């Protein structure tokens, strides 16, 4: 490991977490961070978040469509093909099994 | 204002910073974070970083291709339509001119 790749988020799940398996468990969820402007104009940011193992497993048993959470992980930009067939890029927040934290807040 | 959007990075640039103007000065650069894991794989992450104003113009005079730098900012995913006319999204680490940090290391 050479450099630092850390992202801290406190925000609310926009929708329920989606947990899948392959045989490790994966959980995807989207949280929001807001800020306020006055010319009241808000600005919500959506954060593609993905967790693995127990952390994923816990997210399923307890996280909901409004739950608030603290997340520690690293930026990871992954490539994929769209139906039109061109490799596209989506940047998510990886929450590593060893090194990443998540916590429900309430 | 409402939630916590925070990201911390320590890594080295891949290419000389790109500074332009509008409006106040804007500076784009990309830096690398590397990692190692078993079953030894090296996966370099590349991070689109953008600063404005005082930070930007400083980045120009001092930062070059191999420099190490510390970064504090927030994630920002912006939406845009391309030339062929499909929607695309880009996720950057915005270094707000108010509250964002940058430091050269050595």
């Amino acid at each position: 490991s050479r450099g630092v790749n850390k992202v801290i988020l406190v925000g609310n799940l926009g929708q329920d977490p989606e947990v899948r398996y392959m045989g490790g468990a994966v959980a995807n969820l989207t949280l929001a961070t807001s800020e306020s402007w006055r010319d009241m104009k808000e600005q919500t940011e959506w954060h593609r978040v993905v967790m693995f193992g127990k952390l994923a497993e816990v997210a399923g048993e307890y996280l909901r469509k409004g739950s608030q959470v603290y997340i520690e992980g690293q930026l990871r930009t992954r490539k994929w093909t769209d139906q039109s067939g061109q490799e596209r890029y989506t940047t998510e927040i990886n929450v590593p099994q060893i090194g990443g934290v998540m916590q429900m807040l309430g």
